[PDB]
């Protein structure tokens, strides 16, 4: 993929993490606590997955980013609409506003209603993520395997300005505490 020239610099927006998230300093690594995290409570925050969202907002044109997912056994990327339920249990789907692909038990799925089974030759360290808002299509690159193309969603219908979308994942099995990290330009 020739995509690279769309580069934008993502940063991660705290007021929305999960409360167990740490965001670096610098708003481009995330990773799970081990414990509430000592923040307040708001209504941005997503409730009951360890998720957080970009701070860019997204309604035209054509964006590139790359996440470094090094180590991990579980999480998900993508993008969603701004709109995107934060509270309570919820389903990755287009039709709840989400365009997500994810690492989980050992399989990679994009997050269609049902999910789609993804076949990927050589396991992913770092991800790119193409959107173009006026064709309607997300895209996920595999960067560790020359850019082969892992997945597209076409015909998208974003309904409204899009946020960049991160899950870092539960930690229950000790060998998911790795972060998500936006990848320099
Ligand atoms: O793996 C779980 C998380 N751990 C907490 C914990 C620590 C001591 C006693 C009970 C619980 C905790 C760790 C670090 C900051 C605050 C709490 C045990």
């Amino acid at each position: 993929h020739h995509h690279h020239h769309h580069m934008v610099h993502i940063t991660l927006d705290r007021n929305t993490a999960n409360s167990w998230l740490i965001i670096s300093k610098d708003r481009r690594q995330v990773r799970m606590g081990d414990t509430h995290q000592n923040v307040s409570d708001n209504k941005e925050r997503f409730s009951n997955y360890p998720m957080v969202l970009g701070a860019q907002r997204f309604s035209s044109g054509k964006m590139y980013w790359e996440v470094d997912v090094t180590q991990k056994e579980a999480w998900d990327l993508g993008v969603c609409r701004d709109s995107v339920q934060r509270k309570g249990q919820f389903s990755l789907s287009p039709e709840n506003g989400f365009w997500t692909i994810w690492l989980w038990q050992d399989s990679y799925e994009a997050g269609t209603s049902p999910q789609t089974t993804l076949h990927i030759q050589v396991p992913p360290c770092q991800i790119g993520i193409f959107v173009d808002y006026e064709a309607g299509v997300v895209s996920f690159y595999n960067i560790t395997d020359h850019g082969s193309l892992i997945y597209t969603f076409s015909e998208c219908v974003f309904a409204g300005p899009l946020r960049p979308f991160f899950n870092v994942g539960f930690n229950y099995s000790g060998g998911n505490a790795a972060p998500l990290k936006l990848c320099p330009l």
